[PDB]
């Protein structure tokens, strides 16, 4: 059986991770992989995490099984989190959310409902966005189209081509919001464009799926949530895939949530079940412990002030490493202005290096950006600044 | 979009732990989801388990990714465990293992992984099984077909409709066996014939996938990946989807691995290649906390000395549980005779009860079994041994 089976491509992310383990040479540098390091370059656990994994390790007296959707104070606090603590959506009971492994595990049971409950067959995704998306939804059988987003050559939201190109998109088919910085340009809609999007979609029968995996590093968890929220003012139904792996700092613990909101309860739960059903046949019920930890934190006051409070520190060290690599690029002699990269959201920074230049950044200086020259801004630090803009200038 | 969904209809197993959830009256008995109960009808979290947690709570310092399939050396473990220590597959490193959410994103895994890089359209599961078996692989796009296993008027393995049924599976599909304690029956072929099912199927071109999911239940590890290892001297490609759910108490976390066999490294890397390309469009990479629980017993001699006879301590309890269960239904005066029981493996008896005995045991008693008749022997404890057997003869 096996013999014919050809080797997939690596991943581009992913894939990154494995010659930056298998490079030798010190002055390594890893801008790949989006994953906050603090000023000595390491990714902690959080304190009010280590504390919730505290309190759950003596308090916590059996690992039987969760149920489908996993552990219900979990589910009322990422809606409130998502949608404000006095939304209708959640008092008109119109809102389900089903914990899943991840945001990537949300995105797929979203792909799977869809694909077995839905007339949709096709996903609208912005071009870029995270290269994950095409797989996840093509995994489930949906095709995946694109709409413009980034003109490069100014470094903005091209909200013309983004419209225009969005109005090939039909009735009842799907267009993927990342809900705030976005992957991998950092170039988010305003709120004015925000609800002319939402005016938009309700005009044009779209379905609008959210990819909300940064709440917290644009601005702050209630700035980050206005553009999904004015959607839910306009809209009867959405699906937002929300993840906890980076402001939690909970990466390997696979913690997100499926959120569906339908026009009624009645109608939510119906379509639910269903949701349900595509969980149980891929994964049974989700992992215990991370999500424990999400629910402990966000339901004490104690553990959500100190976890909000190393939130903001993790948004506001970043955006000192963006202020940086801009001015010590510009001391070490660029001939092109980055000021740029100081206007994008998040932890990344789309550089606008070529393919050949990041190549050769990883070849010769052993600096490690993803291919679209996507840098991780989160991985630098007082340190390694110089060396990596040195590497840079070296090579435009 | 879904105003014209369907409800799903409630799953066989997990739907029961509703209304058990909502009934009320304190007689209530839960035979159940397969979930081991101690003494005192409790599932408790293992010793062993806590001081593992405890090790992780103070010795991690970092929460960051993992990687596709897994932590290493919770596949190296797996493999020695399904294997053998001194295994000739480990030894010519042809097997691969991912760790994944447990058993279930096992068998998911694997059935997409099929679906997609081999010419597989039919999975053959025995007649009866685990329903999520079906709805698993169903959900990859592959056909189950059934073979026959239990011979219902005379509770034994009816070996012959087996090998019968099976003749009409084709050269390259999948046949579905259980490693021990088939799921429901308690009924697994002896030492004799698991290599006649060996020769049978390369014989045969089967590729042979194994849901091991209950090792350690039927007579000890060792004993129990007798007839896996009898398979894994005859064929050259073989997959396995395991858990450690049940045989670590772990059922919340999601710990499991599926392992592929080829016949040498360089293609089952090849055909592994592909299986990681398969997790990431589904989850990414899989929650680290259970499956380092695991590690850390397992690479310990003093916790894993401590870990194994609790889980002897488990298998004993459940096997004092099925004789008092027959002798108690005799000392209440059964018409039929139940000796059978006796001689079933694992948690579940396949008790002969009709569906419409177990719906009034439900109603009339609030004594919860499956409607297949199937009963969880590991949550009866000595206390309610005596309601549950009165429930059971004024039904028969
Ligand atoms: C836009 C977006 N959505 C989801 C996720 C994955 O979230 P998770 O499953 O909760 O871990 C991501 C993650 N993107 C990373 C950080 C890592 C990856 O490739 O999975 C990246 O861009 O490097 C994003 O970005
Ligand atoms: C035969 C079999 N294979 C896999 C699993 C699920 O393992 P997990 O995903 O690691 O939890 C099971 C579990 N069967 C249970 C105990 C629960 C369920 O329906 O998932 C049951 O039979 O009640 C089995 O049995």
């Amino acid at each position: 059986m096996f013999e014919n089976i050809t080797a997939a491509p690596a991943d581009p992310i992913l894939g990154l991770a494995d010659l930056f383990r298998a490079d030798e040479r010190p002055g390594k540098i890893n801008l790949g992989i989006g994953v906050y390091k603090d000023e000595t370059g390491k990714t902690p656990v959080l304190t009010s995490v280590k504390k919730a994994e505290q309190y759950l390790l003596e308090n916590e007296t059996t690992k039987n099984y969760l149920g489908i959707d996993g552990i219900p104070e979990f589910g009322r606090c990422t809606q409130e989190l998502l949608f404000g603590k006095g939304s209708a959506l959640i008092n008109d009971k119109r809102a389900r959310t089903a914990q899943t492994p991840g945001g990537t595990g949300a995105l797929r049971v979203a792909a799977d409902f869809l694909a077995k409950n839905t007339s949709v067959k096709r996903v609208w995704v912005s071009n870029p966005s995270w290269p994950n998306h095409k797989s996840v939804f093509n995994s489930a059988g949906l095709e995946v189209r694109e709409y413009a987003y980034y003109d490069a050559e100014n470094h903005t939201l091209d909200f013309d081509a983004l419209i225009n190109s969005l109005n090939e998109a039909q009735a009842g088919d799907v267009v993927l919001f990342h809900g705030c910085c976005h992957n991998p340009t950092g170039i988010d809609p305003t709120l004015e464009q925000w609800q002319t999007l939402a005016q938009l979609s309700v005009e044009k029968g779209w379905l609008p799926l959210f990819d909300f995996a940064y709440q917290g590093f644009a601005r702050g968890l209630e700035e980050d949530a206005e553009g999904l929220r004015a959607f839910a003012a306009m809209h009867k139904e959405l699906i937002v895939a929300s993840s906890y792996s980076k402001n939690f700092g909970l990466y390997n613990e696979r913690v997100g949530a499926c959120t569906l909101v339908a026009a009624d309860s009645e109608t939510v739960d119906r379509a639910f079940s269903q949701m349900k059903a595509a969980i149980r046949a891929n994964y049974s019920n989700p992992p215990a412990h991370g999500a424990s930890v999400v629910a402990t934190i966000l339901s004490n006051d104690a553990l959500r002030a100190i976890w909000e409070q190393e939130l903001t520190d993790m948004r506001q060290r970043i955006q000192r490493m963006r202020q940086l690599f801009v001015n010590t690029l510009q001391e070490k002699g660029a001939n092109r202005d980055f000021s740029f990269i100081i206007k994008q959201n998040g932890m990344f920074s789309f550089s606008g290096l070529t393919k050949e230049q990041v190549l050769r950044l990883r070849e010769e200086f052993g600096v490690y950006a993803v291919a679209s020259g996507r840098v991780n801004v989160a991985g630098m630090t007082p340190d390694n600044m110089a060396p990596l803009c040195e590497a840079i200038v070296a090579v435009l």
